[PDB]
């Protein structure tokens, strides 16, 4: 009858230096949950936030859109902090050069986005265009998904995309840490501010002791050494506990695009 893993599975989607940051966050992960942690990372965020749906992950790490999509089946473990708070914008990026004022000047662009079920990524300027009456196959010659933040920036920068839809955070850190690559973009459109991309649990676990003790690993995240580590490296500050309220203006651009659809 009971189907357990052998293992505390804590699910993510893609991370420069990315295996020396997972490796020492799932070091973290096992020395704090105080077991095996076994950080499972899917291309897609519906396939990580599948997994996790199903029972199949103790924990993942998704972003708010999703989490507010199978909201009845997820419960919120905790959120990043980011330059001292749980919030992140999207930023709509160009060529450094491309002279324009405006979002309107993207029309009939190549448009990168990173991946359907991405609140920055995507559900942003999905919401732009659903507020002036448009859709992305309407409103730029030509829109595709890259599958991670890092890419949309590259396909920015290489010219092969006109503009794209990015993660603000994903934006300024390697802002720092490839400034080269990034100089290549510019920031046309801030959005508004948002729930930065939270943990969060199947609701069947919610007092189970996988998740009460990732949970504390992440709140304590800052009083480890190797915990400071990984929060150096994602230029994070910590984690806090947040009720899915903070998620709210998120939901409500689900429902802009969905009643103006």
């Amino acid at each position: 009858e009971p189907m357990r893993p052998g293992v505390i599975r804590f699910g993510l989607t893609p991370v420069s230096n990315d295996l020396e940051v997972l490796d020492e966050l799932q070091a973290y992960l096992t020395q704090a949950v105080g077991q095996e942690v076994q950080l499972i990372t899917q291309r897609t965020y519906q396939e990580v936030t599948a997994l996790l749906v199903s029972g199949n992950l103790e924990a993942a790490w998704i972003c708010g859109y999703p989490f507010m999509k199978f909201r009845d089946e997820l419960d919120l473990v905790a959120t990043p902090l980011w330059r001292g708070k749980p919030v992140y914008q999207s930023y709509l990026i160009v060529g450094r050069d491309r002279d324009i004022a405006g979002f309107e000047d993207c029309q009939g662009d190549i448009h990168a986005f990173s991946d359907p079920d991405s609140n920055s990524g995507y559900l942003v300027t999905k919401t732009y265009l659903a507020e002036r009456g448009v859709s992305e196959e309407g409103f730029f010659r030509k829109s595709f998904f890259t599958y991670g933040h890092r890419n949309v920036i590259r396909a920015v920068a290489s010219g092969l995309a006109d503009s794209g839809s990015v993660d603000g955070y994903v934006w300024e850190v390697m802002k720092t840490t490839e400034p080269e690559l990034v100089a290549k973009t510019r920031v046309l459109v801030k959005s508004g501010w948002h729930g930065f991309p939270p943990v969060a649990a199947a609701a069947g676990q919610r007092k189970s002791q996988a998740v009460a003790r990732i949970r504390s690993a992440l709140l304590d995240m800052n009083q480890e050494v190797l915990g400071r580590s990984v929060l150096t490296r994602l230029q994070l500050d910590g984690f806090v506990e947040t009720t899915a309220e903070s998620y709210d203006s998120i939901a409500a651009n689900m429902e802009r695009v969905r009643r103006l659809g």
